[PDB]
Parts: C-alpha cells; structure tokens; sequence
C-alpha cells in the first residue's frame, strides 16, 4: 500500500533530454527543442567561476558509462530570462546556446513546445530527469528516470499550509507532488521537462528541498511570455 518513488526509463526513450555538466559533471536537466539550443532552468548556470568548462551532452542514458549515443557539445552563449543580473528570482527560465547543432539521430530528437494547449490541476504529469532519490544523495542519479506527479491548484498552493505567499506561484510557474503534496525527483533533477498528457508544458524549477509534505515542485510554465521570448531568440537566427 505504501512505498512509491520514481522508476528508471527504457534507456534512450526521451530523445530530447540534455545534461548540463560543469567540469563534466551533471548539475541539470534540459529539453534539446531546435538543432543548436537547449532549454533549461536560468538556476542552473553557476555563476561563482569563470571556468569550469560548461558542456551539454545528448543521447545518453547513463551519467557514467560511455555511450555510442551520447554527444558532448559546447555553450555558446546563456540566454536567461534576466538581463545580466536583474533579479535573479522568479522567470526561473533559460536558452542554452550551443557552439555546434547537434547531429540528429534516433537517440537525439527534439520536443517542441507547447501551444493553444492549457493545464488543468489535477492532472497526471511526468517529470524526466537524473534527479537523485536520497535526499541527502551528495551525486545525482546515474541512470536517467521518471517520476509522476499530479498538478496542484494554486489556490491550494499558495495557502498557508504550503508556500503561503513565499515564493508566491504566479499565472507563470505550476505545482505539483504526491497526496502528501511534496517533491519527489531530489538532486540534479531541476531544469528537466513536465511533459502532460503527452505536451512539453513546464519547465522543472530549480532550488527546491525534496521530500518535505506541503513544499511540492515548482515549475515554470511555457506560458506566452515565454514563448514570445524564445521565438525571438530563436527567429530570426543567423542565416542572414
């Protein structure tokens, strides 16, 4: 009756997952929606070092084992959803934008953004990602998972029971959790996508603790705000 986590996905099934790595090393999730750009939280780009070689890699399934799928592209350039510093709190929203387009395989496909499609709560979403199940887990997770979720209703979000006000969930960003309303995916699972009812809508909001009733996941959804921003960095491009 009890007992209930996350299970691991049928290697190379999400095509379009990316890991964001800092010296190699996976700090985030990502969404690959066009040849040379990834989208990911804004949270996820560690701004205390100016090394620290940012890599992104695709169709790979394992964190630590070699992969005839995987591939390792360079960052560009971060596009986040504030101009230099601002406020770096809520529009927890980034482009990644790589050096190289990506070659397209069967283990290396895109996801393309939602549109006309709206949310209801209630409804059963899918978190994908390598976010680790411990709570005290130092690593994120090797294997890539997924884990479902139900979204919650704002006004039962922002009560006092749950984030009463701070951070305030917005028409912006989503909820969602177990009955218990709290967080499953733990460590390195934020930037990753929440697929619903088979529709990339939101975005995995990064720095959150996992595993604590009434703090459920926070996301951040592609509402129009978002896409008019992503259309114009990605329209036009550079072929001119």
């Amino acid at each position: 009756m009890e007992i209930i986590g996350g299970k691991e996905v049928s290697p190379h099934s999400r095509p379009f997952m990316a890991s964001i790595q800092y010296g190699g090393h996976h700090v985030c999730g990502g969404v690959l929606i066009d040849p040379q750009w990834v989208l990911t939280a804004a949270h996820c780009q560690y701004r205390f070092t100016k090394g620290q070689s940012p890599t992104v890699v695709l169709g790979a399934h394992s964190l630590s084992k070699n992969e005839a799928s995987k591939q390792t592209l360079e960052i560009k350039k971060f596009i986040p959803f504030s101009r230099v510093t601002s406020d770096p709190q809520s529009n927890d929203i980034m482009l990644v934008k790589l050096q190289t387009a990506a070659k397209l395989n069967k283990h290396v496909k895109m996801l393309h953004i939602r549109s006309k499609t709206s949310l209801r709560s209630g409804t059963k979403c899918k978190v994908t990602g390598w976010g680790a199940t411990d709570p005290d887990s130092l690593r994120p997770s090797d294997t890539l998972r997924e884990v479902t979720v139900t979204v919650l209703s704002r006004k039962l979000c922002n009560s006092q029971s749950y984030y009463n006000g701070d951070p305030f969930i917005t028409k912006d960003m989503v909820c969602a959790g177990d009955a218990k309303g709290q967080k499953d995916s733990c460590k390195g699972d934020a930037g990753g996508p929440l697929i619903c009812k088979g529709v990339f809508h939101a975005i995995v909001s990064g720095g959150h603790e996992c595993g604590v009733a009434t703090k459920p996941g926070i996301y951040t959804l592609l509402t129009k705000k978002y896409q008019t921003w992503i259309k114009s960095n990605l329209v036009p491009p550079h072929t001119n």
